[PDB]
C-alpha cells in the first residue's frame, strides 16, 4: 500500500516520468530526459547538480523544489528476491503499481546502450512512457527506492530498472 504522498513523488517529465526522492534530488531514466531544454521545474541547468550512468539520471538542485517531502533511502538496487512495487502513472492520471519480483543486478546492452540494470519479474505489463518510473519497496516501517523503470523483454513478462552507481 503506497500512501499517496509517495505517489506525489512520482511526476511528469520528458517523455516519461521521475520520482523526488527529497525536497531537493530527483531521480529519472537517462533516455527520457528532454535534451534540448535549459530548464527543469524553473530551474537552469546551471543550478543543477547532475549525475548520470548506465541510463540512471539524478539532479541535486539549489533550492527546495519539493519542501513539503520527506528524504527517503535511495539504494543501488535492492536483494535478489525482494518484491518491488512499480509505481506507474499513466497519462490519464490512473494509478497502476505492479508487483515484481527483482532477480540479478547486471550490466545490459538495451537497443544499443549500456544499462546498469536490475531484471524483475512481473507477479497488467507496462508501456512505452512508463519509463521513469520508480521500483520501491519497504524496509520495515519506511519506503526504499532502488530503480527507476527502464525496459521490458519483447515478452512482457520481464522489467529492468536502471539503478544507482
Ligand atoms: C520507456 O521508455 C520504455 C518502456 C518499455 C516500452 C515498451 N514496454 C516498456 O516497459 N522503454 C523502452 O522503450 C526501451 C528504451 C531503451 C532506450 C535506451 C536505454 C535503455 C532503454 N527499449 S525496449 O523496448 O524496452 C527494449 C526491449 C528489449 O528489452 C531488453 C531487456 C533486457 C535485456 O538484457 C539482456 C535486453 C533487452
Amino acid at each position: 500500500h503506497a500512501p499517496p504522498t509517495l505517489w506525489s513523488r512520482v511526476t511528469k517529465f520528458g517523455s516519461g516520468w521521475g520520482f523526488w526522492v527529497s525536497p531537493t534530488v530527483f531521480i529519472t531514466t537517462t533516455h527520457v530526459v528532454p535534451t534540448g531544454v535549459k530548464e527543469f521545474f524553473g530551474e537552469p541547468l546551471s543550478s543543477i547538480a547532475i549525475h548520470q550512468a548506465g541510463e540512471f539520471t539524478q539532479f541535486r538542485f539549489s533550492k527546495k523544489m519539493r519542501p513539503d517531502l520527506t528524504g527517503m533511502v535511495l539504494e543501488e538496487g535492492c536483494p535478489e528476491g525482494t518484491v518491488c512495487s512499480v509505481l506507474i502513472k499513466r497519462d490519464s492520471g490512473e494509478l497502476l503499481p505492479l508487483a515484481v519480483r527483482m532477480g540479478a543486478i547486471a550490466s545490459m546492452r538495451i537497443q544499443g546502450r549500456l544499462v546498469h540494470g536490475q531484471s524483475g519479474m512481473l507477479l497488467l505489463g507496462t508501456i512505452p512512457g512508463d519509463c521513469g518510473a520508480p521500483y520501491v519497496h519497504k524496509r520495515g516501517n519506511d519506503w526504499v527506492v532502488c530503480g527507476v523503470h527502464a525496459a521490458a523483454t519483447k515478452s512482457g513478462n520481464t522489467v529492468v530498472c536502471a539503478v544507482q552507481a
